[PDB]
């Protein structure tokens, strides 16, 4: 169960206040001692301090507004470190990208997304629920955004293991118990691609996506 981290949006012109937490960066199976460390341009190069890492929680923030002409994209490094500083899990790149503020399409903000479901679970069994933008905030109501599972990867032994409900992004199971089995699949770990696409409003067909993984365990 290594790090694991997911692309970081962050939209142009943020307003006051800061910081803000911007993205996670998950290592769930760290020893204890372990801490996370955060490296790169905006972090320890210029411009320095732009992004900060929880060293226990692994939530990423950012410290200041960000212009999206002047720097449309920072390559990041995370490592987790024992208490001294000696390396554990070697560094994973994480990049942020800053979006336009007129790019207006939905964003998966909640990643990396990481699913687990017991072999044998019934039918229409909830694994997670991934969602775009806020909710309670200023109405995502308006957009009606609705999900769809785009790829499954590997397609095997059935090409649609799971179902995202369409609206409330909830992913559920849809095959038999029997078939949720370690040793009969032939990869237990799956690699979704996730959409979501604007139904309504003034966004009305714009869409955004995230991956997902789905581990079937003992």
């Amino acid at each position: 169960s290594g790090i694991v981290v997911s692309p970081i949006l962050i939209p142009e012109n943020q307003r006051q206040p800061f910081p803000r937490d911007v993205g996670k960066v998950v290592d769930s199976d760290r020893p204890e001692g372990s801490k996370f460390r955060l490296t790169g341009k905006g972090v320890d190069q210029d411009p320095k301090g732009t992004f900060r890492i929880n060293e226990n929680t692994g939530s990423v923030s950012v410290t200041r507004t960000l212009d999206r002409e002047t720097i449309a994209t920072y390559q990041l490094y995370v490592e987790t470190t024992d208490a001294s500083g000696k390396t554990l899990e070697g560094p994973v790149p994480l990049e942020v990208i800053v979006i336009d503020q007129n790019d207006n399409r939905p964003i998966f903000r909640e990643g990396p997304y990481i699913g687990h479901v017991m072999e044998g679970s019934p039918t229409g069994t909830t694994v997670m629920r991934m969602t775009a933008f806020d909710a309670d905030d200023p109405a995502t109501d308006n957009a009606l955004l609705r999900y769809n599972i785009r790829q499954q990867t590997p397609d095997k032994p059935s090409p649609n293991m799971f179902y995202i409900d369409p609206e409330k992004g909830d992913i559920v199971t849809v095959v038999s118990p029997a078939l949720l089995d370690r040793e009969t699949l032939e990869n237990p770990k799956y690699e979704l691609i996730i959409e979501a696409q604007d139904m309504a409003g003034l966004d009305v067909g714009l869409t955004g996506t995230a991956t997902a993984t789905i581990v079937i365990d003992d």
